[PDB]
């Protein structure tokens, strides 16, 4: 059994986040592997609960996070499978890196969870919270 202070290899890092996710995490996000047999641990199935008091209220959004082999030093790619209108989401549901702080100014100390949390907070902003939405459960 290994010990060291400091940064851990990609595989160790993703094992930590997986254990975190599998233990059901912060409010109300969930995350895990798209498929249990992926040994690169690169593709993640995620859920965001809509923010109470907004056009997102009571909706469930499904999304996919992909961590390439430079992860955690490089940001993952983020896309919504569930249709959403947000200033940091493009026409195909993918997150516009330069419109979300944590992706734009990524830091290896952010996580899959940070992204999910950040997306739920974006729903509270004034550019988003009154934005007219697609029909509920509609996908790309």
């Amino acid at each position: 059994n290994l010990y060291f202070q400091g940064i851990v290899p990609r595989s160790f890092r993703l094992l930590d986040e997986l254990e975190r996710g599998q233990k059901g995490v912060s409010e109300g996000v969930s995350f895990g592997l798209e498929s249990a047999d992926d040994i690169t641990l690169s593709n993640w199935s995620c859920t965001i609960f809509g923010q109470p008091g907004t056009v997102f209220e009571n909706r469930i959004y499904s999304l996919t996070i992909f961590c390439d082999d430079n992860y955690p030093d490089s940001p993952p790619t983020v896309k919504f499978d569930t249709k959403i209108e947000m200033s940091c989401v493009d026409n195909c549901g993918r997150v516009i890196k330069n419109n979300l702080h944590i992706l734009k100014n990524w830091n290896r100390n952010y996580t899959i969870e940070t992204i999910l949390i950040s997306l739920r907070q974006e729903m509270l902003s004034s550019a988003n919270k009154r934005l007219p939405q697609p029909n509920e459960g509609e996908v790309y």
